């Protein structure tokens, strides 16, 4: 089997993506955000604390007949922005452009932090880390992809978000039309549950290529690229008017300026991020202070190749039994 979804972005500044899910039979479409950083699948629901629902739409369990309470589970997230959710766990249908997988842990939400409530656009998570991070208890669910694996042509899926344009996730299958030149693998390490790797090294703009070992991770579910202070102190450092805000809480630059590209490297291929995807647009509304793209981990304990990031490649999330990453330009 395969699957193929449409991933959409959220605003105007590519903060996230949501890709439609159907839950439950007759199917409830809920807008999820895809998240390679974490593993579980929750929803808002029936069950969400009423002022805790803010525009989203919900998955209620009483309508779908497939639909059946995972007796005793409960679930309890804290995500790296501070946010989190948690609740209890239905098992049910669960289909993502084509690709269905029965039985799927559905995890719906009590409560909600503030975060979430105020983002009415996203209708919960679907996790596509590694299952050994998924928080319901006492026993531990499977991610979607960890479901379908076995049922997939190849046990695989691909992210190819876009920038400022709709996207696509697909799983099962390389659509070899969607990359230009060739695919680089590199090994993963899932001893923190992650799709972790090592980037080979780093450009700025027309710069030089600096090899250097930068271990982080492959996560869809976090907007921004997060990398070592040394190597973002590099990049805003060409940038006029670019300093370090604690106010802030990070690197703004002039909106005045134009910004140079950001290269890093997947062994011996480069995968290049235009300026422009490191534009977050004015810190707050009709500043002329804007919000950088690239920003440093060192308060994080991880580096982070989000969205900025991710969005440049066509990426493969290879579920063999040694997983790998793969990228491509595109």
């Amino acid at each position: 089997s395969t699957g193929s979804a449409t991933t959409t972005p959220i605003d105007s500044l590519d903060d996230a993506y949501i890709t439609p899910v159907q839950i439950g039979t007759p199917a409830q479409t809920l807008n999820l955000d895809f998240d390679t950083g974490s593993s579980d699948l929750w929803v808002f629901s029936s069950e969400t604390t009423a002022s805790e629902v803010d525009g989203q739409t919900i998955y209620t369990p009483s309508k779908s007949t497939t639909a059946k309470l995972l007796s005793g589970a409960t679930w309890s997230i804290s995500y790296g922005d501070g946010s989190s959710s948690s609740g209890d766990v239905y098992t049910d249908t669960v289909s993502v452009g084509g690709l269905t997988v029965t039985g799927q842990a559905v995890e719906s939400a009590k409560k909600v932090s503030s975060s979430f409530t105020e983002d009415s656009t996203i209708d919960g998570l679907l996790g596509l880390a590694f299952s050994t991070l998924n928080t319901v208890s006492p026993t531990q669910q499977k991610t979607f992809f960890d479901n379908a694996k076995a049922s997939l042509d190849s046990p695989v899926f691909t992210a190819d978000l876009g920038y400022h344009a709709p996207g696509t996730y697909n799983f099962g299958f390389i659509d070899t039309t969607a990359y230009t030149g060739s695919i680089t693998y590199t090994a993963v390490s899932t001893k923190q549950g992650f799709w972790e790797w090592t980037s080979t090294g780093y450009a700025v703009g027309s710069g030089t290529f600096k090899s250097t070992s930068i271990d982080g991770i492959a996560d869809t579910g976090t907007t921004l690229l997060y990398l070592p202070a040394t190597v973002v102190s590099a990049y805003w450092a060409q940038v006029s008017g670019a300093k370090s805000s604690s106010s802030v809480g990070g690197y703004v630059f002039p909106c005045s300026a134009t910004l140079p590209s950001f290269t890093f490297g997947v062994g011996s291929a480069r995968i290049v991020i235009p300026g422009d995807y490191i534009d977050f647009g004015p810190i707050s509304t009709g500043s002329s202070s804007c919000f950088g793209g690239i920003q440093s981990s060192a308060g994080i304990g991880i580096n982070i190749f989000g969205d900025v990031a991710l969005k440049a490649a066509f990426v493969v999330f290879n579920g063999a039994t040694t997983p790998t990453l793969g990228f491509a330009s595109k």
